[PDB]
């Protein structure tokens, strides 16, 4: 006990965690990997919304040492804001611990705790990188929800989920309270998470992932979201970020066509004075990236020959509309409780990590 149970899947776009709540369920969030430096002092989902933190860390160093940040969504509209810099084809290493320890601290807080020992389950694309994660940090909250609470991070030990079942754990396992079966159900199968900013093609062959064939592709989401955005205001002559565009515009609609077939969705954004119906050029636009990524699962499908194709992530969301196709097709499968595809990965995560303290 005094022990946070989180998954952690850290990528470029945000850090997402799925841990166990005080009612023994799973909970998941995610964390934008932006943050910038914040004054000593104050100036669904909605405890993350402003996160001005200190962080007192070995694993930080430098002038970071010990100071404060605004991470986040609301470092996201700050001047100041240092994000991953990509070049057109570590030492930023406060980029990504930063939002991590956040997100224990988040997750702490929830559960009503001050001091946490967590167990490090995530994963990569090993004990040195979990040798950066050792120690013991104090998140400090200096607004928001938790404001004036300081929670003390102890990270012992942990694994980077590397071999075995584990990255995939999540497509038969559930918890709650724990730990069950999901509801519906080879020896080589692939793993394909379809993300923001990347794809994660990864083939597991006899307990082993395959260093050779697992690839790794820019082919996200974003992209498609962007010509999208571009559409509409462009129909027009509205959305802050693509975030925003996803949970108010897309998500309800998708869940609509998740949980009733016969469901046609439509959808309209309201701008000024005017409000136009855009769902010709919404779902233009998905099953454009739908096709792509059925292309693109194929020819991965055919140079692993795997048995089984595992396709998680929220990709299978964004273009449900075209890649529901594949629970009709053998060889392809969805995860059942499609509703959290895309916090499959820190799922499976913390499933792993639940079988390890057992
Ligand atoms: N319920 C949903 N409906 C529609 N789109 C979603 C849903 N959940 C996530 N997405 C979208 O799917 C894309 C992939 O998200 P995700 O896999 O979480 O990215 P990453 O893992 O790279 O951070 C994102 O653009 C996200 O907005
Ligand atoms: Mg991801």
């Amino acid at each position: 006990k005094n022990m946070l149970l989180g998954g952690f899947d850290t990528g470029n776009i945000k850090a997402k965690i799925s841990f166990l709540n005080e009612k023994g369920n799973i909970e998941s969030f995610a964390i934008p990997t932006v943050i910038a430096e914040a004054p000593p002092a104050k100036i669904k989902d909605e405890d993350i919304e402003l996160l001005h933190v200190r962080i007192i860390s070995n694993s930080l160093d430098g002038d970071a040492r010990s100071r404060a940040w605004y991470v986040g969504a609301y470092a996201k509209d700050q001047e100041d804001r240092q994000e991953p810099t990509v070049d057109e084809m570590q030492k930023n290493k406060k980029l990504h611990l930063i939002p991590l320890f956040t997100s224990m601290a988040v997750a702490a807080a929830r559960i009503g705790k001050e001091e946490v020992s967590v167990p490090f389950s995530g994963g990569m694309p090993e004990e040195q990188i979990l040798e950066m994660l050792y120690g013991e940090h104090t998140v400090e909250f200096l607004d928001g929800t938790y404001e004036g609470k300081k929670i003390k991070i102890t990270i012992n030990d942990g694994t980077m989920n590397v071999e075995g079942v584990s990255s995939v754990l999540a497509i038969l396992f559930d918890i709650v309270n724990g730990e069950i079966v999901e509801v519906e159900g080879g020896e080589s199968y692939a793993i394909n998470d379809l993300g923001a900013g990347t794809s994660d093609n990864a083939f597991f062959e006899d307990g082993e992932l395959n260093k050779k064939l697992s690839t790794n592709t820019d082919l996200g989401t974003n992209k498609y979201i962007d010509e999208i955005l571009k559409n509409i205001k462009e129909r027009f002559m509205p959305f802050k970020t693509r975030e925003d565009f996803i949970q108010r515009l897309v998500m309800p609609e998708v869940e609509k066509m998740i949980e009733d077939d016969t469901y046609k969705p439509t959808f309209s954004v309201k701008w000024g004075p005017v409000k136009e119906n855009v769902t010709d050029i919404v779902m233009d636009g998905m099953l454009k990236y739908a096709e792509d990524q059925k292309a693109s699962l194929d020819k991965f499908w055919d140079k692993t020959n795997a048995d089984k194709n595992i396709v998680v992530g929220g990709g299978v969301l964004f273009g449900y509309a075209g890649l529901r196709d594949l629970k009709e097709q053998d060889g392809f499968i969805l995860p059942k409780n499609i509703q959290e595809s895309a916090y499959f990965t820190s799922r499976s995560y913390l499933i792993a990590n639940l079988l390890e303290q057992l």
